[PDB]
């Protein structure tokens, strides 16, 4: 709606830099751009041209050619989301563990916005592998992409974004009852949470996996998983292994899925 535009002031880049760059913080660079095709693509391109993107933050007020998983997209309107990418050096960490970086990001996003809701409705938490859900709706999507020696982590978080503007299965903080969400405050908390989770991931801290499990909507639920290639597998999600893969119980058999789309069943 056009009235939501009144609920969408621009980000304050200088304030964000003052809060997030300096002693005690690992973020080295932060930029807010008015518009770009894809923040993930932009940081990947910087790394491809030789830039050190570790601890580099890129935030876009609007994103016109957003990327989703598996060649899919991501829709946005100006100032309605927190749209950002960060660079993470990962070569120091065993490749088998890189999948958990993606899970850690979702946890960070959830923790950054969870206290803003008055009362958390049902189906609020993390859906494997990259979904922040609230009231069954997709509140945020996360995309991790590889560019040696880095991983670029992308976050699209619906702040005031109306589902009619982007996707029927979407939701936003505003549509969850948050009357006046402050993107500046939320972005600051998000990046603070993200730094901590990245540090935990790098040092293989057991609390990362523990905190993820505590917020998982998928573990323990009957699920239909749509695998790359189109095949569906129905079972009950039981756990996440040390590679960040989803472990399914299929009639007593174990099926471990590295990638796919999860649908929570009755
Ligand atoms: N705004 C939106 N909110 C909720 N759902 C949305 C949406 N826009 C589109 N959809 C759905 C959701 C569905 C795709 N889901 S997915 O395959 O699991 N992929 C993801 O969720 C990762 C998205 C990462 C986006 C960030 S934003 C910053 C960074 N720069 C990027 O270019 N990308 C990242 C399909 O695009 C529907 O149309």
């Amino acid at each position: 709606v056009t009235d939501r535009d009144r609920l969408r002031p621009p980000l304050d880049e200088r304030s964000l830099r003052d809060q997030l760059i300096g002693a005690g913080s690992g973020w080295r660079q932060l930029d807010v751009v008015a518009q770009t095709g894809s923040t993930n693509a932009d940081l990947l391109a910087r790394a491809a041209s030789g830039a050190d993107i570790d601890g580099v933050v890129l935030i876009a007020e609007h994103q016109t050619a957003g990327r989703g998983r598996h060649g899919r997209g991501w829709a946005a309107t100006a100032r309605a989301q927190i749209i950002l990418s960060v660079g993470v050096r990962v070569v120091d960490v065993p490749v088998q563990a890189w999948g958990w970086l993606s899970l850690a990001a979702g946890l960070a996003v959830l923790d950054s916005v969870a206290p803003l809701i008055a009362v958390p409705p049902a189906e609020t938490g993390l859906k494997w592998p990259n979904d922040v859900l609230a009231r069954g709706g997709k509140l945020a999507g996360i995309l991790a992409e590889v560019a040696q020696p880095f991983v670029v982590l992308g976050v699209g978080l619906n702040v005031t974004q109306a589902p009619e503007e982007v996707d029927p299965d979407a939701t936003s903080l505003l549509d969850l009852g948050v009357a006046a969400p402050d993107r500046n405050r939320i972005a600051s908390r998000l990046l603070r949470e993200l730094e901590a989770r990245i540090i935990q991931w790098r040092n293989a801290n057991p609390q990362l996996a523990a905190d993820y499990r505590a917020r998982s909507l998928t573990i323990g639920s009957r699920v239909r998983v749509e695998l790359p290639g189109g095949q569906d597998v129905v079972g009950i999600a039981r756990d996440i292994d040390d590679q960040g893969r989803l472990c399914l119980d299929v009639g007593g058999r174990t099926v471990v899925v590295s990638a796919g789309d999860v649908v929570h069943l009755r």
